């Protein structure tokens, strides 16, 4: 997250870190046994880390649970990043409380102008690299589809939305991928892609979760 603020420990209780020896992507806890992330974060050997603030220090609220099954969306296209969504089943159920909690799925899609909360452990610089140990947060609005398509001609599908600031300076970034965009208490986006980070006229692009609720629910019911 570029241009954000320190969230505070366990203030984003649905945020998870995906770990394969190191943090590599975010995700969101959607019930006690399932996480949603970005398909471009797929790899084998995932440990899901819940209850984290500092990802390099054991602070006392963590739960570390291996994945038993990963399911990339049937229609994910790695060249265009269309359908950039993946479900991860935990080997055992997490223990839910105030500091580790699920986020609800949306019943309707959010409109442009809605303010959302984006969070992650990704790069904090638009030039150069500095990776934080503690969770960072950013409040940002959903942009109109027309603004989004203007910024990225030929690249925005119906399964994507833009959020952020056309003036630059505030955005998600590398290492935030897979993490949540929460608006009015519902998961509306997944950190997916952008051109650089926090550049003028290049806002972040997010997977539009409301298009996937049926697939999510059906998949969880059968796996
Ligand atoms: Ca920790």
């Amino acid at each position: 997250i570029v241009g954000g603020y320190t969230c505070g420990a366990n203030t984003v209780p649905y945020q998870v870190s995906l770990n394969s020896g190191y943090h590599f992507c975010g995700g969101s806890l959607i019930n006690s046994q399932w996480v949603v992330s970005a398909a471009h974060c797929y790899k084998s050997g995932i440990q899901v880390r819940l209850g984290e603030d500092n990802i390099n220090v054991v602070e006392g609220n963590e739960q570390f649970i291996s994945a038993s099954k990963s399911i990339v969306h049937p229609s994910y296209n790695s060249n265009t990043l269309n359908n950039d969504i993946m479900l991860i089943k935990l080997k055992s159920a997490a223990s839910l409380n105030s500091r580790v909690a699920s986020i609800s799925l949306p019943t309707s899609c959010a409109s442009a102008g809605t303010q959302c909360l984006i969070s992650g452990w990704g790069n904090t610089k638009s030039s150069g690299t500095s990776y934080p140990d503690v969770l960072k947060c950013l409040k940002a609005p959903i942009l109109s589809d027309s603004s989004c398509k203007s910024a990225y001609p030929g690249q925005i599908t119906s399964n994507m939305f833009c959020a952020g600031y056309l003036e630059g300076g505030k955005d998600s970034c590398q290492g935030d991928s897979g993490g949540p965009v929460v608006c009015s208490g519902k998961l509306q986006g997944i950190v997916s892609w952008g051109s650089g980070c926090a550049q003028k006229n290049k806002p972040g692009v997010y997977t539009k979760v409301c298009n996937y609720v049926s697939w999510i629910k059906q998949t969880i019911a059968s796996n």
